[PDB]
């Protein structure tokens, strides 16, 4: 029941992304990773947000996870510039994948949470 | 082989930029700043450092010129509240440019490098 959230952010050309919706973006990111896992971080940029896997751990018990992808699901459905994919995987079965290009086979091979 | 490199360095309102922040920026500046060129010296505040261009000359037979701005760019992708430009122009083309605003025209007339 551990699992990484793996969010893909990608602005899908359809519409301008604002300042407004590369600040919030980030801050929702922001308020999950911690002092301890500062390499998921993110700015209010297109290089830090445009294109990117970031993958999250969560225990799935806890509301947390699922709080979290609310946020992001109503965001991306709040901002049509921005698309969201959103997969969970097993940790167990995440930390056995090969360390380079790790995130893209995790999202393959995960359970397709939303699309937006 | 001269180039200068051309820094613009700014508090991009995104997050609170501390003061050991500003003199960490203000110490990787300064690495490249002998005592002869006073001018480009980095102070630790704001009006030092938010909304400035500077240009550093180098030799690119010598890997400093990329070491540098390998630094700058480890800082700026750690630092969300500081956005760092950097281009490239020929020290031939720098010196025939006007005096005045002659690093933000180098910068318009600069090969970019990266925008973080």
């Amino acid at each position: 029941m551990f699992k990484r959230a793996i969010i893909f952010t990608s602005f899908n050309g359809f519409e301008k992304v604002s300042r407004t919706e590369k600040r919030r973006l980030a801050k929702i990111i922001n308020a999950r990773v911690s002092i301890i896992d500062e390499y998921l971080r993110a700015k209010d940029t297109n290089a830090s947000l445009d294109g990117q896997y970031r993958a999250f751990l969560f225990n799935d018990e806890s509301p947390a996870m699922t709080e979290f992808l609310a946020k992001l699901k109503a965001f991306a459905e709040s901002c049509t510039g921005i698309s969201i994919d959103a997969w969970e995987i097993e940790e167990s079965e995440y930390v056995r994948l090969p360390v380079e290009r790790r995130d893209f086979l995790a999202a393959a091979n995960g359970k397709e949470i939303f699309k937006i």
